[PDB]
């Protein structure tokens, strides 16, 4: 697991966090709110090993053996592999890097549930390296009645970091604008996009209670609405989260808000 980098949990806004964000000056700077997707944590890794490299996939708790069946994600490996190679090439070219020890594209694996009679369940079957196959129609990432996104499996990117040396302490996290710029150039990559942008308080004013997930319509299902299909919530973050000048204040610059309807499930 030496190549694995755990992603994070995200807190609801506490009194001490909010006070510190104001006192530090960070609250007055630029923040975004993006959709919080209810799937399972996923990471796509590209690891440099000198003149060769390897693609690996992680769940919440670590990089997986290639024959671990995990919600049918093998159906997306060819896509992920093409995507992560493109992202690495973009980063190397733009940043003048001969080598990137470790590139980590974190996001949410989601979908494979959409209970509308005009939306057939997936007919797709994944295949593992050992030849075993599993139906996407049998995948149940989450049991909750909302949010529901799509009958197919998808990946929602929400962070990109790279370590030139490969060492954990040398990771550089893309800021929001750079994250969007690069992600927008990776073909067919779905990624977190700002629902609102402004001060911390402007983002905190986002109406999560009535926020219907926009993903079904983005994924072809605009004509097949599900009643009460609220998004889980939002993640709010400083647009330069990870930058040393932000991090020097020693205050976390990521928080979440959830809708009450979701919390009650
Ligand atoms: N836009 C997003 N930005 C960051 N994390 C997101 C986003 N959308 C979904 N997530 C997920 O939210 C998780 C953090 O939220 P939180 O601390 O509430 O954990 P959780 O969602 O309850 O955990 P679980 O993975 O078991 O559902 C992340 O680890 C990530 O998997
Ligand atoms: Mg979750």
């Amino acid at each position: 697991q030496s190549d694995f980098s755990p992603y994070i949990e995200i807190d609801l806004p506490s009194e001490s966090r909010i006070q510190s964000l104001h006192k530090s000056g960070l609250a007055a700077q630029e923040w975004v709110a993006c959709e919080k997707v209810h799937g399972t944590n996923f990471g796509i890794y590209l690891i440099n090993q000198g003149d060769h490299e390897v693609v690996r996939f992680a769940k919440r708790s670590g990089i997986m053996d290639p024959n671990e069946n995990f919600f049918g994600y093998h159906i997306l490996i060819d896509e992920f592999t093409a995507q992560i190679r493109i992202l690495n090439d973009l980063l190397k070219q733009k940043y003048g890097l001969s080598r990137v020890g470790r590139l980590v594209l974190n996001g949410e694996l989601f979908g494979a549930k959409y209970k509308h009679p005009l939306v057939p369940k997936s007919e797709k079957w994944c295949t593992l390296p050992n030849g075993k196959k599993f139906p996407i129609a049998g995948v149940q990432i989450q049991r909750e009645p909302f949010p529901q996104y799509s009958p197919e499996l998808h990946f929602f990117a929400f962070d990109i970091k790279y370590s030139v040396s490969g060492a954990e302490e040398d990771f550089v996290l893309l800021g929001y604008d750079e994250f969007v710029e690069f992600s927008s150039k990776v073909p067919n990559l779905l990624y977190a996009r700002a629902l609102v942008r402004g001060t911390l308080d402007e983002c905190l004013a986002f109406d999560v209670e009535n926020f219907m997930t926009p993903l079904p319509a983005l994924l072809g299902l605009g004509n097949y609405p599900l009643e009460g299909n609220l998004a889980e919530g939002v993640v709010i973050r400083h647009v330069r989260r990870g930058d040393p000048a932000v991090e020097k204040h020693n205050v976390s610059t990521i928080i979440k808000l959830r809708c009450s309807s979701f919390m009650e499930l």
